[PDB]
């Protein structure tokens, strides 16, 4: 007997380039939780149905574990974009979802049983901001590009947006692009002809990439951030050499002190040879969230005797009231799911010469 845990994750689609690193963390703590008793000695069983990349795949894995898998609660979706169309699909099922990675302003907001364990765009992104204003405190004109498709894009680019003008930095261009677009000379140039000394760019991986190449071939030479949809190494592939001194922001630091984090990075380390991502980091921690709701509900109410769609109200009540130390550091929820905690860092992409090899510098 187990306890079922659904994960709704972009295990394909060029989406699987941002939500491969987090199954990579969501079964790493399958591993660690089950390792210590899973629930009271009852282990979990992590259920795995892919999304791909749009709203309709993501509703239909959601309907999956919850009719035909009947989880206890679900962990995913990868994209705000995919969360506002399918998280309602589990509010009005009463089936908790656990947000590992999605930014996007509002998703705790779509209801009762919607948490996420990632602080939003709006505490992240200015953080990147300052630390290129401090590598390069000459930076005046600034150009931003972001994907017009995508929500977390379209809600990340406002808070750029919006810091640049605090800042009190010229805003010279606003660019505009698609996900699914690999050319961007139009934009690219468009951009490189008002002389901006800062990039700003709102996509995901693929699409991020390419334009962080583009953009250097097209013989920009100045600063550029990148925000969250870039935040894999998963772009190294794309930009190579070009992709080297990009700052992203993080909400993760594998030099983080906590106990559990230092299990979490010596389990990540010895497997993938490298350290954690941020995406691997926010997957262990949603399922942490679950083990540690559900080891505190068996205790006052045993869960082998909880009939499911009661189950399922308690373990949304019950998470929603706890405090977990996870490898984000200590965090904990408010009334309406959205998470609470504190520290942020920034990372610069430090390429090896050749193009072929490298690694997520954090600043210091
Ligand atoms: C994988 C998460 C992506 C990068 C973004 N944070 C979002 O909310 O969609
Ligand atoms: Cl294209
Ligand atoms: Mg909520």
């Amino acid at each position: 007997n187990t306890i079922p845990i659904g994960i709704a994750l972009a295990q394909t689609s060029n989406v699987a380039l941002l939500g491969q690193e987090q199954v990579a963390g969501a079964k790493i703590a399958e591993k660690y939780f089950n390792d210590k008793g899973g629930v009271n000695g009852t282990p979990i069983k992590l259920i795995f149905q892919d999304t791909a990349g749009d709203e309709a795949g993501t509703i239909n894995a959601f309907q999956t574990l919850i009719n035909k898998d009947k989880v206890v609660g679900i962990v995913g979706p990868t994209l705000s974009q995919q969360a506002f169309s399918a998280n309602p699909i589990a509010e009005r099922a009463k089936v908790p979802v656990v947000g590992p990675s999605n930014t996007a302003k509002g998703i705790p907001e779509i209801g009762d049983y919607v948490a996420r364990v990632s602080a939003p765009v709006s505490v992240v992104a200015p953080n990147s901001v300052k630390a290129a204003l401090k590598q390069n405190p000459n930076i005046k004109k600034v150009a931003v590009f972001f994907a017009q498709n995508d929500a977390f894009s379209k809600s990340e680019t406002e808070i750029f947006q919006q810091t640049v003008k605090d800042q009190g930095l010229e805003l010279v261009t606003v660019q505009k692009f698609q996900t699914t677009d690999t050319d961007f000379q139009s934009q690219a140039t468009n951009a490189i002809n008002l002389k901006p000394d800062l990039v700003i760019i709102s996509g995901l991986a693929a699409d991020g990439g390419n334009l962080v190449r583009q953009l250097r071939e097209l013989g920009y030479q100045g600063a550029i951030i990148g925000g969250d949809g870039l935040n894999t190494s998963n772009v190294f592939a794309v930009c190579k050499a070009l992709c080297d001194g990009v700052l992203i922001a993080q909400a993760y630091s594998p030099e983080y002190t906590g106990e559990i984090n230092k299990a979490f990075r010596q389990a990540y380390v010895d497997q993938y040879k490298k350290e954690p991502p941020q995406f691997s980091a926010q997957a262990f921690a949603a399922v942490q969230v679950y083990v540690e709701s559900l080891k505190a509900l068996d205790t006052k109410n045993k869960v082998s005797k909880i009939q499911l769609p009661e189950l399922r109200t308690e373990l949304n009540k019950q998470l929603l009231t706890g405090k977990y130390n996870t490898p984000l550091g200590e965090i904990s929820f408010t009334p309406i799911g959205e998470v609470v905690q504190k520290d942020f860092y920034v990372a610069q992409i430090k390429m090896e010469k050749d193009g072929s090899q490298g690694k997520f510098t954090f600043l210091k």
